[PDB]
């Protein structure tokens, strides 16, 4: 035995899927990208409707020709961290568009989302201090409280009481970090915030809010179910990503703290990594700046989104969620056989969506998960619906 | 009180050394960078000799043009994990060009080397194992240990008696995994690897090797100081980055173990988070494709390194290396007021060194760190040794 006889489980458990006769799910390659909807994937044309592409940034003209021009003007990299020789023009430009499109004087860019929630929960909360978060919050939280000090709270999912009976437990004087989502990745719905937030001050708390799924489609700027719920003002920190409805790669803070900008000085994350390509965050600088006015692909998105997700429902497929609360609509199945076969039927037919199975999701749980975008057509949104009706038909689920 | 009056101490440093006059180290911006080794800082044409752009990649005419086809073919980024729907053509590439590069049958690409440094250490030991480190090692290198649940021995730094002794005291039993550094970055001196090796084999170790500062300059192919000291074949993982020479962002590690591509399956950092960029991927593959054969950089590289050590020492200066064993060179100076004083020196002059003062260094140790870059050119670097005899004369270091 080695270090690696621990993964044995895990390469007896992949092969056991592979002899069901199934693609690798987890080994997908996108060979052509045609547009955000369209790829080619095993020599096939594909709809794509399992990607985060929310507002169909990533072949916006402007967006590509920002980041050719950073190509040209500025080369492919910085080499070096954004506390030494890594800050370029570009890397200014983009935390002001951040600041701009929060209305924040506080924004902090970190090379990914990942590295974003993992720095600021385990530099925001030290030693005596506590770190309250959902008991289903995404990896990158919890990773950031493992990599932190503190005591870590979890309380139930999605439940305002567990959530007060929990902080009001605690003891009043240390300072306290509530981390919400605004919504559920899972299955799409969306998290109490309004009354959750109402808890975390009545108990003294600050909180931090993870707006990855939200950017560019929920409030009236854009910026997320803290706002649509009427919280502005209220937030202390705002965590995103790039990845998402920006189009690229890496992470955020945003606050209006003071004293926001000082964690520049200790979060290990930020200090030691190389800063972004200069493509990179131009690209991210334009994408940013044109959600904050996307009006019309605002529109497309939830129109799409409330299309599939009532056709889905209507055709008798059980959904995560009973109303259309994100762009995220999870078809859930009664079994991993009946999830692979959907998948499959849906691939080889000309759709690619996720999957999500156990462990991904809780045991009993056995997901496809669609994600719109803004630059499907309706067009594309019922042919989906087609090939849904089609799929569920053949497997026998619907 | 809150969750940022932690920073008070931070925020009351950094404010007594500005009152010293002094630009602010942490806050340079590049407002232009006309090559790798000419910026534009403070409105002021600026020689740059702080990046870790050792090969002159970022500027080079098949890496920018890759970056722009990438840009233009699969636009600006996934919008996905690996495991999902964020692995396109130019990530396959890019893992492909990896395993050619060092020879190996396995390659795992991560969106940072930081991230590959804590993902790989966290997933490889687990509970009841143990990683042994240098007590100077990266701190991403520590940030794995404190991501994981392994056991952590820290031996003394550079002393390959304290790694057997420490090494020799743990149960046989367990799976131990030694992490290790080519290159030391803060004085640019190089590990003992040959002898480390040896003895983590006695001791039934598995190695893992860090040749972030060594890519493409060191061993017949470029692979890193384990391939020049010998040891082809004998390392278990080398974990690098795409930040320095390669010359965007990114991280990996490779491996010929027949179960490392199992990794992916288990490693947390690789799983949740977005895959790179279609243009940062395509620009690593064809940087790193070409620094296999970058023989006229490597050469101008190690005779610019030369060049500046030796004048430097030459002067007087006293440096972290007796002889030029890497592309960085430390200049070691007496206390904190010499090195910012040398440091606004040489920048108002027209040059950019990197400062590196406590608690980034220890207790007494005060730097100028230069990093050479393959296109330096030989009159570039003997107007660098002209800067440095006037700024070291001007405040008295010399
Ligand atoms: C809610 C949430 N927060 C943070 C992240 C991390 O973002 P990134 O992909 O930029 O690392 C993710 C990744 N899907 C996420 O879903
Ligand atoms: C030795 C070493 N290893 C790993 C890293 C992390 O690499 P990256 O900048 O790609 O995150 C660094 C960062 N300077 C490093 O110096
Ligand atoms: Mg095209
Ligand atoms: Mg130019």
């Amino acid at each position: 035995r080695d270090l690696l006889s621990k993964f044995d489980g895990l390469i007896a458990e992949r092969q056991k899927l592979l002899d069901s006769g199934v693609t690798d799910p987890f080994a997908i390659v996108m060979e052509q990208v045609k547009s955000p909807t369209e790829a080619v994937i095993r020599g096939k044309d594909t709809i794509l409707l399992g990607t985060y592409n929310y507002m169909g940034m990533t072949f916006d003209p402007d967006v590509i020709a920002a980041g050719k021009e950073a190509l040209e003007k500025f080369g492919s990299g910085t080499n070096g961290s954004r506390m030494l020789n890594g800050t370029f023009h570009d890397h200014m430009e983009v935390e002001q568009a951040l600041r701009d499109f929060y209305g924040t004087t506080g924004a902090i860019v970190f090379s990914t989302g990942y590295m974003a929630n993992l720095g600021i929960i385990s530099t925001l909360a030290g030693k005596g201090e506590y770190v309250i978060l959902d008991a289903d919050s995404h990896a990158s939280i919890y990773d950031g409280c493992q990599q932190g000090n503190a005591e870590i709270v979890r309380f139930r999912h999605n439940s305002v009481e567990d959530l007060d009976k929990r902080l009001g437990r605690l003891p009043k004087e240390p300072a306290k970090l509530v981390v919400l989502e605004g919504v559920y990745s899972m299955l799409g719905d969306i998290a109490p915030l309004k009354e959750m937030v109402a808890v975390a001050k009545k108990h003294g708390a600050m909180v931090l809010v993870d707006e990855a799924h939200s950017m560019g489609f929920f409030g009236p700027n854009g910026r997320g179910v803290y706002e649509a719920q009427g919280l502005e003002g209220q937030i202390d920190f705002v965590v995103g990503t790039f990845s998402k409805s920006v189009g690229t790669v890496g992470g955020f803070v945003v606050s209006n703290h003071p004293k926001f900008e000082a964690v520049r000085l200790a979060c290990r994350p930020y200090i030691f990594t190389a800063s972004l390509p200069p493509s990179v965050v131009a690209t991210a600088t334009t994408s940013i700046r044109k959600l904050m006015t996307a009006h019309e692909k605002r529109e497309r998105l939830w129109s799409n989104a409330r299309a599939l997700h009532g056709g889905l429902k209507a055709m008798g497929f059980r959904l995560g969620t009973e109303t259309c609360d994100s762009a995220i609509v999870a078809v859930m199945l009664e079994d991993q056989e009946q999830a692979a076969m959907m998948w499959q039927a849906l691939l080889d037919g000309g759709l690619y969506v996720n999957m999500a199975r156990p462990p991904a999701t809780p045991a009993g749980t056995f997901l496809l998960r669609c994600s719109i975008c803004a630059e499907h057509t309706p067009a594309q949104i019922q042919t989906v619906l087609g090939m849904f009706q089609a799929a569920g038909r053949a497997v026998g689920v619907i």
